[PDB]
């Protein structure tokens, strides 16, 4: 069920890895690979390699692996005969669903879905979660505008040759900081790190500044409020601009924490008055919750958190829910089929698992528990703050969702490195933050040992 | 291994399915499902409904089952408990690959890769397969313009904002008729259907004309042969007028065989010197293999049958190959990591399948299989279309990849519902199309089957 702490054999990479690592790089660029694995040894928060070294891991595969690896229940369900035909005949689900689908949907998505949303569609990724969000956003815009109205002569013919007025002009707003993926048009509303933008074609959308807050949070307040504020009136400027420019803004995008653009958080007040400039202007609100849903921040989905009846029109999700897809409100239902479609549409093996997944959360009480072992972490990285200033600032986390920043990227990568021959993986995100994503059996006693381990690195360092 | 014949117990769709499909009506709109399917009692070329209806089926899950329903050597793979891990341990692949993950492609995609590709990347299904080869096509082209330049200053902070010269205005140039997929960059190089394309921005890149054969084909040489020339021609065209527009195309993207489109074929000849065009004005050729690829044409890969050393610059896949990816020459291999990257790179689990098929499709020689069948067929069509002028014309195929035309949309969709009703799922493509997708292990028997019942169905018509 769970080792009982780290053991390390070697350096990692160790010399089995940097082997499979050279095979790997004839047939791609493995540049980024870390290491490889031993899955079937790998258990609960521990991962294993191939030279035998077993880490405490809290990166979770960026952050998609909910409840541990080799969970004995996902086990019993992949052992069970009736469940081999679920791995074997994928189905085109558009199409022809298989005779449990919408009761295996109740089981899994249906009961955790956010509050005003009794629309769900299903995909295979964050990137086509969002692609089919943004059009299902496009449609509804251009149906507010039209319809109950047939499509024109003059569109149906335009829009098979990439021209308006068939194509409209419009556009998504997304933030600086932002991740939303890296298909042509998940990647317009990215603004992560140049490396993953540039040299290909985008889309003129607007941008806006996500807040970023200074820290420790009581000694800012002030402070914070106006630069929440002063981020609310450009996007609400933004919107306006492009409507001038006949670039209309139908959607609104954000990730209620930003991840790969370096944990950046804001009041749920900020949220809620973004909501509302949403609502106000005609744009759909689209939350993002790929990363941050699934329970790390102690709520099943963060938004939950602004504690909004009406949190937004559209939320993505993937990762730790194993399938991703989207809820969204009713009046955001395509209005005719094909719209809003492709193959396989997800995989029914992962609502299979999706569902143990989600009995396990609920009996074990994981929600809780990420809330209570992340006050345990977030309270240890605040006192090793205290206590070496030199080397970490901006603590801040909500749930287990905790990061901090380094003074500079080599320093960042260096205590990385070292963690990880410690026995501990750790995740950078931004230039110069870690971050933490653990899976949901992490527990205080795990925290506890990272922060001792932890501890001990820069007592050294 | 397989049923003897079809057995229908009620219309399709019958009473359960019905009430399966107004269940899943509240949730998300379902207008395009045919029925609900019952996987576990499906086998080889056979489905089972929910209603206990036994089909032939000739549309395999849009083309997506490579050797049929519960096949019994991947029933053994998921038996196996050395196997449960891959099912259950899902790994970020671009960073923490699993142990056998190469020696895994060695018996499985390596194996059978196209002639002068040396590169393969995974990727999840055709959409990101084709937007990643895109972005891998965008990026040679760069680095052909700037090399040994490192990126500008400039470009550094423009790509960041959405803005040239870090995201360049270049182009895909693709064809009318196309199928490529719907995240939006697949979707401007797709060109099917307005229902797919309506209400969605889009690109400013290159359409091109498909050849439009006339059949029979030995009655229009001399015009077949001057169609694909003038196409051949308005390409050229394109190019240059896009390079004048300051949308300087970088790549080409087709369909050996344009399915969803219509089942449009070209002559080998007009492929072969289409890749010339491509590379005299130095774009990336990217066949799109995701629906031909896998063996139905008789060759693995379609462009197999055009007999090219070097046939492509990139060749994507998904559908039957289980999991996506792309093959390309190492002259297209990304310079730096985390540019084409995302989560989870395609499913280890996908792989693990992959290579038992490619076992079963070598063992038990279904390549030479399809050619046959898919023989037997077009004969037996040919046959129909001779005795039924007034319904079936340009009867067209190679290897099981066949299809025809009917007088009007409206007679495809009664005969479709009528040979369904009669044991038999096809599929339709473009305006009025029946086509056929049998999986690979669909013989000449099945062929007959379903040609005794075709020929029932029209002499009452
Ligand atoms: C908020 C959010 N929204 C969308 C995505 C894209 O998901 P997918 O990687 O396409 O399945 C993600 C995926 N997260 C990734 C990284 C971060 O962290 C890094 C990885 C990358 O593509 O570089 C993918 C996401 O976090
Ligand atoms: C040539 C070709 N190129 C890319 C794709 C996209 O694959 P995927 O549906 O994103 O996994 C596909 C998938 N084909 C589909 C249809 C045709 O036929 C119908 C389905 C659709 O999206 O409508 C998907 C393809 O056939
Ligand atoms: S774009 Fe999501 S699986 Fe391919």
């Amino acid at each position: 069920f769970d080792y009982d702490g780290p053991l390390m054999k070697t350096e990692v990479p160790g010399p089995r890895s940097r082997e499979l690592m050279k095979q790997l790089n004839i047939i791609q660029n493995a540049e980024a690979v870390h290491f490889f694995c031993n899955y079937e040894e790998s258990r609960g928060n521990y991962l294993v390699d191939v030279d035998g070294n077993r880490m405490l891991d809290l990166y979770s595969q960026i952050s998609s692996i909910p409840i541990g690896y080799s969970h004995p229940a996902l086990v019993k369900l992949v052992q069970q005969p009736q469940n081999v035909s679920t791995f074997i005949n994928r189905p085109a689900l558009g199409i022809l669903p298989p005779e449990n689908f919408v009761e295996k949907l109740r089981e899994s998505l249906l009961s955790v879905a956010p509050k005003g949303m009794s629309q769900l569609i299903t995909m295979a990724c964050g990137s086509c979660s969002n692609e089919n969000a943004f059009k299902t956003i496009f449609m509804w815009y251009r149906s507010k505008e039209r319809g109950e109205s047939a499509f024109s002569k003059e569109e149906l013919e335009t829009c098979m040759i990439n021209q308006a007025p068939g194509c409209p002009d419009y556009s998504i707003l997304s933030f600086m900081g932002a991740f939303h993926g890296r298909t042509m048009g998940c990647l317009a509303t990215t603004h992560s790190k140049a490396i993953h933008k540039i040299d290909i074609p985008s889309f003129d959308w607007p941008i806006a500044p996500f807040p970023r807050l200074k820290y420790p949070l009581e000694e800012f307040v002030k402070e914070n409020q106006q630069e929440e504020a002063r981020c609310l009136e450009e996007v609400e400027d933004l919107i306006v601009k492009y409507r001038k420019k006949k670039k209309t803004v139908a959607g609104i995008i954000v990730e209620p924490i930003q991840s790969e653009g370096g944990d950046n958080h804001a009041s749920d007040d900020f949220f809620r008055k973004l909501r509302d400039i949403s609502r106000k202007h005609g744009c759909a609100f689209l939350v993002d919750e790929v990363q941050t849903g699934g329970g790390s921040t102690g709520k099943f989905w963060a938004h939950e958190h602004w504690g909004l009846d009406d949190p937004a029109d559209v939320m993505t999700f993937s990762k730790k829910m194993m399938t991703g897809g989207f809820f969204h409100k009713e009046e955001f239902r395509p209005n005719a089929p094909y719209r809003i479609f492709n193959t396989w549409l997800g995989d029914p093996s992962k609502n299979l698992l999706l569902a143990e997944v989600i009995n396990i959360i609920k009996r074990e009480d994981l929600l809780s528990n990420a809330a209570h072992a992340g006050k345990v972490l977030l309270t240890g990285l605040l006192d090793l703050q205290a206590r070496y200033p030199q080397f970490i600032s901006r603590v801040r986390g909500r749930g287990t969702f905790c990061s901090f920043d380094t003074p500079d990227e080599s320093i960042r990568n260096k205590l990385i490195s070292i963690a990880r021959n410690k026995g501990v993986m750790l995740g950078g995100c931004g230039d110069k933050s870690i971050r933490f994503r653990p899976t949901l059996v992490f527990r205080d006693h795990h925290a506890h040992l990272f922060l001792n381990i932890f501890s001990d690195i820069l007592a050294d360092f």
